[PDB]
RNA sequence: CGCGGAUCAGUCACCCAAGCGCG
């Protein structure tokens, strides 16, 4: 199967529930899913945030739901971030996702309800409610896809 | 590359050190 990455940022409270006891949860939903995932150490964090970053390799689908699982986890805090969801994305595709003069992220917006907005690397925040993350997600990870 | 799993890590896995191998 065609593979593809994606890299998200994890803050570090909703680590410890992603990897699960003795690495339990993070193998489950590789050996479920077929991806493989990669967190970075407690302390590493991505430039000027405090925020880890989780890289995701697998199909589509599976980077879909890898990060599916992702923003349910933080969505059980320990107030912004718990309805944000951040990934990082190289400059090609970031000048994908936005579009002649944004028409593309406003249709992203549109088409999701989602808030969407961009920071060699750029980190894209999406806002709103599950359902409108994880639709806006979809038509990200899509644009990633498609980016040669 | 394989076994291993120091130290880190506080749901902490994978990766990575010693050490011991196979090719
Ligand atoms: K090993
Ligand atoms: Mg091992
Ligand atoms: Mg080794």
């Amino acid at each position: 199967g065609s593979q593809y990455f994606l890299k998200v940022l994890i803050p570090s409270y909703a680590a410890g529930s992603i990897i699960g006891k003795g690495g339990q949860t993070i193998v489950q939903l590789q050996k479920e899913t077929g991806a493989t995932i990669k967190l970075s150490k407690s302390k590493d964090f991505y430039p000027g945030t405090t925020e880890r970053v989780c890289l995701i390799q697998g199909t589509i689908e599976a980077l879909n739901a890898v990060h599916g699982f992702i923003a349910e986890k933080i969505r059980e805090m320990p107030p912004d971030r718990a309805n944000q969801v951040k990934i990082i994305v190289p400059n090609s595709t970031a000048g994908l996702i936005i579009g002649k003069g944004g028409a593309t992220v406003k249709a992203i917006m549109e088409q999701s309800g989602a808030w969407v907005q961009l920071s060699q690397n750029r980190v894209v925040t999406v806002s709103g409610e599950p359902e409108q993350n994880r639709k806006a997600v979809e038509l990200i990870i899509q644009k990633i896809q498609e980016d040669p």
